[PDB]
Parts: structure tokens; sequence; C-alpha cells
């Protein structure tokens, strides 16, 4: 009797209860919440169609099939794997082949990235078809039985009809008993003829034994199927352990045109970066051919240590004084962060290796007029300048890595030698990493250095100020973003549009560059040479280091683009709002009748009437908005811009969450109006006067500040919830959760470490000074929308969000676990104050 075997009766004995608790005992799962509620709306993108594609990612991503040219696919059903395979490098064609009918998933209709090229056949019994030629054979079918011998029949007949199919391919064959004797001597000579490996993967249920005989590996079947028996004989009497939760896959939208996705690197730019990399890891530089870069040029990659992490660490702290919390389960999503090499390609995949079509030339030339436009405009009064050591080094003071850098000689005599390559046009060292010795952390600075030196005048001047730009709110801070917003809400007109682009970064083309580039025009020629090396080398022809996991290690990949933001680059904050100025100026052109769709395909468009619409209303219609990077707020003259959709999609700004030709929706209640991650409420004080308060969905405030020396903790909780009550005050389980970390972390300890990187946030709360002085200096000494100056004497005087209000943002008030929480708070601060030790604490309420 083998193991399996064994398994096999143990598994048929358990109960209808017992069975539900070990077939998910510390499996993997994808979190299927978001695909089924968008699939039943009737959603056909981004969606997986069932967890089948999240189940053929982990053996794509591991190199154990790498599905290319003519790939079929047996047993499709809804067509998980088929849809999964569509947007890979080397996928050309995708023929799906499923049963359907009574009992049998019928083929689910997608839009998802490769549709085009995705063939699923319903009434096609695999049993009853002659084999074809194809060069990746896919199969996921095997009915379970509780008798093994039924399985075993229903195997062997999988695998004979599988057979004849393989010839030199990529496979992915699920064996749904591998453990019976028959079943173990078919595979050995299946291994024997057409080579591959039985592999487990953890997103199986404990209560099927399936393994899948994959291609690309080899290894002892007996050996393979053992392990797997074994680990699920100990999960029967292992203690209870919840599903390792992932998130679901996002398979993107829309047609593939496979000759379109490549990219042409420019080497004489480039060449010498690469030689460099090359050189300074010369050791291990190979260049893999099984690289999966689509619309990225790879130029080889060298061996490296894997860096990352499944998850967020967590705030002991925080947690002990936010116990209502631990089952909510927003507040443990936030944690939920994979930045393993695993994550990275992920992201890179659904996110990054995209490719945006050219925009119409009656498109780039409304683009070409409004950007030399704006530059005029923003430089009105302020002159371009070149950035200097001594403000790089005053700005890294205010990582202790960097603070060494700075310090050393040696690391701007490197700055000086490439600044000297940079005016012959010539770039040797700048990189940047997508996420990935002292020579190559000086190189990286050194990149941001020259970019700071060349372009840190757009952030450290302000030219996105609201003052010199009348749209940006750069140097405002989040307690003005709101009074800005109720502001713009008094322009008469349509409602306010909050359409977020997806992935904006992604969608910046060579027609947006070209257009940002036109700063140069206004710069001395000093000025003008480093800027135009920034550009031109490095942000028009970016390379970039990527980790990728290997069945043989970690690699750090070198990968080219032309087109694209350079998200590890200096001034990305500048240069989206630079750009989505000027496409919000664009989509109100659009919507007020000035640019139809005959102007974006006109090869010869004239200026004439956009120049005047510019002229005569530019300014204004930039009043009207409220732009901070990517993210925007717009009031148009009246609500035709919602319609307007034209040249916003063929620009490439292709709007998050919402079919490419669907009307945006707008609100005329601007506290309703999302900007910068959060929405802001009008609120009367005691006193009578009004204050426009930020806020946030509460469990996302939560969430982010029970995430990470005991001393480091307590002191970012302290900031966490002084932070809390200058902005979030108004907000009764904040204020009571901050009043429980002040009274819990010392006194005299001085936060540290940040709670936030937001170009809004100007970290008042980073004191020791009274949080009500620190109160009265930001709501109303410093505030131009207070007027009456009055100081308030008592926290009872500083206002919450309306009990419904509160509850509707999050609020756990008027639940039970809530009102235990805070009778067992003077408890909880006892806790905190027992682990820090016996120093000086003070009560608040
Ligand atoms: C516009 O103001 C904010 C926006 C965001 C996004 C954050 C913020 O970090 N949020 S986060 O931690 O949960 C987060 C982290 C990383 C990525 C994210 C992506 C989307 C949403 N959140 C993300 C903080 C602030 C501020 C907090 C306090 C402020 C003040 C003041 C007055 O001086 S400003
Ligand atoms: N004889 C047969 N011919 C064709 N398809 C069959 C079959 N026997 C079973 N099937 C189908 O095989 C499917 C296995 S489940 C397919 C899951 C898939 N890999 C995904 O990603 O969604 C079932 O839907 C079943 O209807
Ligand atoms: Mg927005
Ligand atoms: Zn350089
Ligand atoms: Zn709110």
């Amino acid at each position: 009797e083998t193991l399996g075997e064994k398994w096999k009766k143990k598994l048929n004995q358990l109960s209808r209860k017992e069975f539900d608790l070990y077939k998910k005992s510390g499996i993997t799962e994808v979190d299927r919440t978001e695909a089924k509620e968008g699939l039943k709306r009737g959603e056909t993108t981004h969606h997986a169609v069932s967890r089948g594609s999240a189940k053929l990612q982990w053996f794509v991503e591991r190199n154990m099939v790498i599905p290319e040219g003519r790939v079929i696919d047996l047993g499709c059903g809804r067509g998980g794997w088929s849809y999964y395979c569509a947007g890979l490098k080397k996928v050309t064609e995708v023929r799906g082949y499923t049963k359907g009918g009574p009992g049998h998933e019928e083929p689910v209709p997608m839009s998802t990235y490769g549709w085009n090229i995705v063939k699923l056949m319903s009434g096609k019994d695999v049993f009853y078809l002659p084999p074809e030629k194809c060069d990746t054979l896919l199969c996921d079918i095997g009915e379970s039985s509780p008798s093994p011998t039924v399985e075993e029949s229903r195997t062997i007949r999988v695998l004979k009809m599988v057979e004849p199919w393989l010839k030199n391919n990529q496979f992915c064959i699920k064996v749904l008993n591998p453990y019976m004797p028959t079943v173990i001597e078919h595979l050995e000579r299946l291994q024997r003829k057409h080579g591959g490996m039985l592999v487990r993967n953890p997103l199986s249920r404990n209560s099927t034994h399936e393994m899948y005989w994959i291609s690309n590996g080899t290894g002892n079947i007996v050996s393979s199927v053992n392990m797997v028996s074994r680990l699920l004989l100990n999960r029967f009497t292992m203690t209870h352990r919840r599903p390792t939760i992932e998130k679901d896959v996002d398979l993107g939208a829309g047609t593939r045109h496979v000759n379109a996705e490549p990219e042409t690197p420019n080497m004489d730019v480039i060449g010498e970066r690469i030689k460099r990399i090359k050189e300074e890891h010369n050791s291990t530089w190979h260049y893999d051919d099984e690289n999966p870069y689509k619309t990225w040029a790879y130029h080889g990659s060298y061996e490296v240590k894997a860096t990352g992490s499944a998850s967020s660490m967590i705030n002991g702290v925080v947690k002990l004084l936010t116990k209502p919390w631990d089952v909510v389960p927003m507040v443990t999503q936030m944690a939920m962060t994979d930045t393993t090499p695993f994550g990275q390609q992920r992201v890179f995949k659904e996110k990054v290796d995209t490719r945006t079509p050219r925009p119409l030339p009656g498109t780039r030339k409304v683009m070409e007029i409004t950007a030399e436009w704006l530059w005029r405009t923003l430089g009105r009064n302020k002159r371009p300048r070149l950035c200097t050591r001594e403000e790089f080094t005053k700005k890294v003071r205010t990582w202790d890595s960097a603070k060494a850098a700075v310090e050393d000689e040696e690391f701007w005599k490197l700055v000086d030698r490439e600044r000297e390559l940079h005016k012959l046009g010539k770039c040797g060292s700048c990189v940047y990493n997508m996420m990935g010795s002292r020579a190559i952390w000086y190189m990286w600075l050194g990149v941001r250095y020259l970019e700071f030196e060349a372009l840190g005048f757009l952030n450290e001047d302000h030219w996105f100020s609201r003052e010199n730009s009348y749209s940006g709110v750069e140097g405002e801070g989040l307690h003005k973003l709101g009074y800005i917003l109720r502001d713009i809400s008094k322009i008469p007109g349509g409602a306010m549009y909050a359409d977020d682009t997806a992935g904006w970064d992604t969608r910046i083309t060579e027609d947006d560059l070209h257009n940002e580039e036109k700063i140069i025009q206004q710069m001395d020629p000093e000025h003008r040479q480093l800027a135009n090396a920034i550009f031109k080398l490095t942000y028009q022809n970016k390379v970039v280091k990527v980790q990728r996991p290997t069945p043989t290690g970690t690699v750090m990949d070198i990968i080219s683009r032309k087109d694209q933001r350079g998200s590890g680059q200096v001034g990305t904050y500048g240069l989206n709002t630079f750009t989505n100025m000027e496409a919000q100026l664009v989509r109100q052109m659009e919507g007020e009748g000035v640019l139809t769709k005959a102007d974006l395909e006109n090869p010869h468009l004239l200026e004439k009437k956009i120049t005047q619409w510019l002229e005569t209303k530019g300014v204004e219609r930039l009043k009207r908005m409220a732009i901070s990077g990517d993210d925007c707020v717009v009031k148009p003259i009246d609500d035709r811009f919602a319609n307007a959709l034209l040249a916003l999609n063929d620009m490439g700004k292709v709007r998050k969450d919402i079919p490419q030709w669907q009307p945006s929706k707008g609100w005329h209640d601007w506290q309703q109006v999302p900007f910068c991650s959060h929405h802001f409420h009008e609120l009367i004080m005691k006193d009578g006067r009004k204050l426009v308060v930020p806020c946030r969905p509460q469990d996302e405030l939560i969430g982010r500040a029970r995430i990470s020396s005991l001393r480091e903790t307590a002191c970012l909780g302290k900031a966490y919830a002084q932070m809390w009550s200058l902005m979030y005050f108004h907000r009764r389980d904040l204020r009571l959760a901050s009043n429980a970390i002040c009274s819990a972390v010392p006194v005299h300890w001085v936060p540290t470490s940040r709670t936030t990187w937001s170009i809004h946030a100007h970290h008042q709360w980073m004191t020791t000074e009274d949080m009500l002085t620190v109160w009265n200096r930001v709501w109303i000494e410093e505030n131009p929308w207070m007027e009456d100056k009055t100081p308030v004497t008592t926290w009872e005087n500083v206002p919450y969000l309306g009990k419904r209000e509160d509850q509707w943002c999050g609020s756990l008030i008027g639940l039970t676990s809530r009102a235990t929480w805070a009778q067992n708070i003077p408890t909880a601060i006892q806790q905190v104050r027992s682990l820090i030790g016996n120093e000086e604490f003070l009560d608040y309420m």
C-alpha cells in the first residue's frame, strides 16, 4: 500500500466539517472576490475567468512550462489557462477545446489582453479528436472519485490521449492520481520518451493528490509523488493553518499585435551603460534567451541573491491598541505586499510590459501647440536653473548610506566624470531600478544627482505651485487640498471630474517626452546641454535593472525602453503634472467642440483655432483644475467633457476601471470628489466657524499605521498618532486610538521615521510640541481660509465628522466590539507600557 493510498483512505473517512477544514489547510489561494463580482456584473477585461489563470501562472513563473507558438489547451473549460497564455511573449495562437454541455464548464468570452488570438471551442470531446501539431500542449482534465482505481483508469486514459499530441514541445498535463502504481509505471515510460517531471502546485487543495507533468525539468517521479503523499498525510494531524492569500492575476485588456510588441533599442545611446554593467558583473553575466520581456529590449543578466518578502512587517504597539481591527479584512490586506522577484515579475508583466499606440497626427499637433503654450505660461516669471551639489547634499540629510556618499569626495569625482560624458552627448553609467559593491550604489546616486542637477528646478523652485501653474497644488499640503476643491466648486459649469489613468507612467508616449523636453528652450546654454543629455540619453532611452526568479536562482535583468516614464528617475511628479495639465486642457477643448474627430485625424491640422482658445481661455481653463502628478480634478464649462473621450484615449491616457468608450461620471458635491487618495468634508465647529478636513476609508488609515527594536516601533506608532491628531482628528476612532498611543509611548520620546512619503505631507506632527498648539497653528493661524484667528483652548472644540459620515467612511462606532475596545483602552495602554519598561508616560482622553 502506497502513502497516497493511505492518504485516500483517511480523506474518505473525514466528516463533512473536518474535510472542509483540511482541504484548505496551509494551501496557497488567490483572492477571487474582485474577479467573481466583476464577472457577475458582466465585465470582460482584467479578470481571470477562473482560479486556473493563477494556477498556470505558478508553473509559467517557475519556467516549468513556457507557452510558445501555437498553444493547444485540452479541457479548457471557462478558459483560464487560454486567456493567460494569450499575453505571453512567444504565444501566437491559442486553440482551446472543451466538452461543455450539462455538468461541464463552458468557455466564458473575454476581452482580456490577446483575446484576438484566443479560439475557445465548446462541444469538443478531446477523447474523439485526432492529435494536432502544436508548440505547447496543455491539459487540465481529471474528475475525482472516492475510489482510487476509478481515478487510475481516468488518469491512464488522459495519459494515453495526450501522449500522441507531444513532439519536442512544451506541456503541462494534470495527473489526477499520480500515486497508483500503474500510473507511476506509465509516467516513468512517458518521461523516458518525452522528458519533463511531475510537480505539485501549492494552489491545489489538500483534498486532491493531483500533480502536473511539465516539460521543463527532470527528476524522480516516485520520490516527487511520495513527498506529496507525506505532506498531505502530515496536513491531516497538523493544527489548522489558514490558506496563504495572494492577489489574483490581472490579464489586461485589448487586442494584441505580436509584431508591434518588440522594442528596437538605440544601441549607440545605451551600449556603453550595458558594457559597464557587464564589466562590473562579468563573473555571472549571461544572455538568457528565455527572458519574458515583450515590449522592453533585453540585454543580459547577472546572478544575484533574492531581495523582498511576500508580506509587510506588523507594528506591535499599534496592533495591541487597535484590537477590533484584527478581524477586519481591508486592514490586513494592507500588509499584503509581495516584493519578491516573483511579485516584481507579476507587476512588470501586467502593468509595465505594454506598448501604447502612437497618437494620431492631429492629436500630436494639438499636444505640441498646448505644450509650447504651457511651458511659456509656466516660465513667465521663473527661469529654469541648474541645481547643485550643496542643494542635493542638504535634501539627502533632511538613507544613512546616501549621507555617507554625499560626504565622500570620491562620489562627487565620479559624478564629475559622468557629467563630462553627458556634455559630449554620452552616458556611461546612468541606470535606474524597476525593483532590484559601493561603485553600483555610487553610480545610482550619481545618476539621481545628475537628473536633479538638470531638472530638480521644477520641484525646488515650485514650478507647479498653484501661483505659478494655476492648476498645480505643489507646496499646498493635504489640509489645503480640500479648501482648493471647495473653491474650484464655486466655478460655474459642469460637474467636477476625477478620472484616474490606469498606470499613468506606462502611458507616457515618445510624443509626451518630446513635449516635456521643450523646457530646454528656456535654459541657459550650459544648463540646456546638461538637461538635453538627461532627456535624450536617459529618459528617452532608459536602461533598467529588474529581478527575476529562475529554477536555478535569482538573476538581475538589464532591460531598456525608449518611451514611458522612468518611475525610478528624478522629476516624475513635475513631468507628470505638466503632461496631465496639457492632457486635461486637450480634453476640455474636445468637450467645447474646438477639437473634433476630423482634427485628430488631420495630418496637416491648423494651429490658429487651438492658439486662439489657449490665448483667450487657457489660463481660465487651468483654474478649473487641481492637478497633482497623474491625479486630476477638472470642473469643465459644461458636461460635454464626460463624453469627450477621443483625444484622451488617443493620447494614451486610458481611464482606470471603466470601459474605453463609456462616459465619465463626475460629482457636483465637492465633498465626494476623490483626489490624492482622499475626499474632503466641510465641518462646522462648536463656535460656528467652518473647517475643511481631509478624509479617507478608516481601514486604510489603521492598516497603514499597523505597518513597521520596540523603541522604533513605539516611536513610529506615536508619529501615526500625532499625524491623526493633526489631520484626522474628526475621526472618532482615530482620535481615541491617537490618545491611546500617546499615553502608551514615553512622553519625551521624539517620533522617528516618516508616516508617509506624500509630496502633500509637511509632517507638522513630527514634534514634541503640544498637539493642540500645532493644531491651532495649522488650522487657525496659518490657514488662509480661516478669517477669524481666535485660538481653540480645548480638543472638545476640535470637531468630529457627523456620526453617519464617520460610519460611511469606515468608523466602528455603534459596534459592540468598538465599545468593548473603548472600555479596554486603559488596559491596552498598560500592556504597551509594561513592554516598553519603567519610563515617563502621560494620560490622554
Ligand atoms: C495627499 O496626502 C496623502 C496621500 C497619500 C497617498 C498618503 C499615503 O502615504 N497613503 S498610504 O500610506 O496608505 C500609501 C502608501 C504607498 C502607496 C499608496 C498608494 C495609494 C494610496 N496610498 C498609498 C498620505 C498622505 C498624507 C498624509 C498626511 C498628510 C499631511 C499633511 C499636512 O502637512 S498627506
Ligand atoms: N472529454 C473531455 N473533453 C473535453 N473537455 C473535457 C472532457 N472531460 C472534461 N472536460 C472539461 O475539462 C475541464 C477541466 S477544468 C479546466 C480549468 C482550466 N484549466 C481553467 O483555467 O479554467 C472541465 O470544464 C470539463 O468540462
Ligand atoms: Mg483622481
Ligand atoms: Zn549618464
Ligand atoms: Zn470621509
